[PDB]
This record gives structure tokens, sequence and C-alpha cells, in this order.
């Protein structure tokens, strides 16, 4: 059980933007629209 | 800028699943899919 990107729709919502405060993705950090911001791994990622 | 939850469409995401290990709306856990479920806070319950 996963929620997806809306923007990265293969992509699985697994980490945390600190800055805008909002769940997101990977591909959101590396390339998208959190590139500059501060983020958190969700569980999933240390499971 | 929130995410909101795909069931209940006017709760923002502001909770973890932490048995389902997926973010969820509190309406999800009071009384929807994850009610049984341990949850966590996200940043943005206590900023
Ligand atoms: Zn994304
Ligand atoms: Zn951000
Ligand atoms: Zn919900
Ligand atoms: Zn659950």
């Amino acid at each position: 059980q996963h929620l997806m990107c809306e923007e990265h729709e293969e992509e699985k919502i697994n980490i945390y933007c600190l800055s805008c405060e909002v769940p997101t993705c990977s591909l959101c950090k590396v390339f998208g629209a959190h590139k500059d911001c501060e983020v958190a791994p969700l569980p999933t990622i240390y499971k």
C-alpha cells in the first residue's frame, strides 16, 4: 500500500519536505519542486 | 501547500500510518481504513 506522487506517477511518496511541510517523492527532491528543500525520510525508507 | 486524502477529499494528509507504512488523514484513523492502526504525527501537526 503506497501513495504515488501526482507529478511523478510511478514514484512512491517516501520522503517528507520539512521546508514546505508536505510528503513528497524522491524525484521531487532530486530534480523537481523540492530540489532545494530540506527533507526527511518516511519510515518506509528505513523499514 | 498540502496533500489531500483521496477518500476524504477535504482532509489534509497530516499523519503517518506506521502499520501500513503510508501517509494518511485524520479521518482515515478516526473512522476509516486505518482505524485500528498505529499512527504518528507528521511535522505539520506540531509546527
Ligand atoms: Zn514527485
Ligand atoms: Zn519543499
Ligand atoms: Zn482520509
Ligand atoms: Zn494503516
